[PDB]
């Protein structure tokens, strides 16, 4: 499997699972998590998530108590191993009950390492369906 | 439509019609096009095809002697009105009649000012196919 593959494919297995430490563990100190790319609830300014202490932060007050299902419905690899795009289902579960789910395009790229350096996914709150 | 939506429209637009100078029109200055991302064919090096001079002797090279489609699948907005990705399937006929094919998620920026900054593409000759 290429470095951007396991990455991407690791970190959907962290968040589903709670797993903070194996989580950030995927991650470049310099991580740009923009998701969705744009301002939104979870990118409020449109600047991403920044940094591994952001990035647990939001995990802590935004995964933690939450259930999350993530779903990927395609891969897309480029011709480099450190790229890869894929269309993901996220699903939210929100204790007791508020659910959204919304279906977009993320692209992951990681480092020279295989430690991810941006996660960027395209969709808006347009888009969500909500239960 | 978002500023996104229209110049990828556009560009499609653009390509088909064999139109060099409306196609370079979209662009920014400071264009980038990763036809895929990473080493390939269509980019060399591996670090893509920048500014208008380049695009247009790429376009010179893979477009002008192309019976080029582009077919958009689907369309996945972000929450920037200048970012956009979409499923395209780019068939291509050159020299005698050899068709190629390739079906991938393409990424789209543009700046401030509506024109294109980057064009990314999610392939590889692997999941090309031909005839
Ligand atoms: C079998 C190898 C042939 C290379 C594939 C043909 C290159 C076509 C490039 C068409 C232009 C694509 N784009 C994204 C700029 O519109």
């Amino acid at each position: 499997q290429s470095p951007a593959l396991i990455a991407s494919q690791s970190s959907w297995r962290c968040v589903q699972a709670h797993d903070r430490e194996g989580w950030l563990a995927l991650m470049a100190d310099d991580v740009v998590i923009e998701d969705p790319i744009g301002k939104s609830v979870t990118n409020p300014d449109g600047s991403g998530i920044k940094g591994k202490e952001a990035v647990g932060a939001f995990f802590d007050t935004h995964i933690a108590a939450n259930r999350l299902t993530v779903t990927c419905e395609e891969t897309f690899p480029s011709s480099s191993p450190d790229e890869i795009a894929h269309i993901l289902v996220l699903h939210s579960e929100f204790d007791g009950g508020f659910t959204s789910e919304v279906r977009g395009v993320f692209t992951y790229r990681v480092n020279k390492a295989g430690l991810i350096t941006n996660m960027r996914g395209y969709w808006n709150l347009d888009m969500m369906t909500f239960g």
